[PDB]
């Protein structure tokens, strides 16, 4: 059901509008009360492997593709001080338009029918991943996401949104990735524990055990 990578200073900033029913969703993530929301996890180790996954097999049949950054791995840094949680892998990276596309402007087939399913009770919030609908799943524990993404056919860019509504994208001249995606999640007060050190340890051991990429855990002393 997972499927977001399936087919002085100047800044140009871009602002776009979230599909109704994406906002919507944001809206009902945000301002509902869940008891139990590592599923935010389990979406952000997923999303990872499967764009992974496809870089990897580009490269079975275009081995020139991994010349960008060689190693296929994911790398989770809690930042207790930054109260961010960010998850990097070295998989296929987005586009500029792959961001506005897949990231908030074009309708998804399950979006209607998850919130149907989550106001009955036919479905919990830890099945979000298998209505396509997955990314989102980090506003249940961060106000604002940012999104940096490489992709080999474009600039690096990053979007961010806080919902609302709306999302930005911009060219990104920050830490450059080689290829790949840096999601990081600041961290709602009252989903600060997130962050703890055993805590988390423990989260990324119980969300990856099909995972066939290597993964560092940090931890800032």
């Amino acid at each position: 059901g997972r499927d977001l990578y399936d087919d002085m200073a100047e800044s140009q900033v871009e602002r776009f509008t979230f599909q109704a029913e994406i906002n919507q969703l944001m809206s009902l993530i945000i301002n509902t009360f869940y008891s139990n929301k590592e599923v935010f996890l389990r979406e952000l180790i997923s999303n990872a492997s499967d764009a992974l996954d496809k870089i990897r097999y580009q490269s079975l049949t275009d081995a020139s593709v991994l010349e960008s950054k060689t190693e296929l791995e994911i790398k989770i840094i809690p930042d207790k001080t930054a109260k961010t949680l960010t998850l990097i892998d070295s998989g296929i990276g987005m586009t500029k338009t792959d961001m506005v596309k897949n990231l908030g402007t074009i309708a998804r087939s399950g979006t209607k029918n998850f919130m149907e399913q989550l106001q009955s009770g036919a479905a919990d919030i830890s099945m979000i991943g298998q209505f396509g609908v997955g990314f989102y799943s980090a506003y249940l524990v961060a106000d604002t996401v940012i999104v940096h993404s490489k992709n080999n056919d474009d600039e690096q860019y990053v979007w961010e949104s806080s919902a609302g509504g709306e999302f930005t994208i911009a060219l990104d001249h920050t830490e450059p990735l080689g290829r790949g995606t840096k999601i990081v999640l600041h961290m709602k007060e009252d989903q600060l524990d997130y962050l703890d050190e055993t805590k988390i340890k423990n989260l990324v051991k119980k969300h990856s055990e099909f995972i066939q990429y290597p993964i560092s855990l940090l931890t800032i002393k």
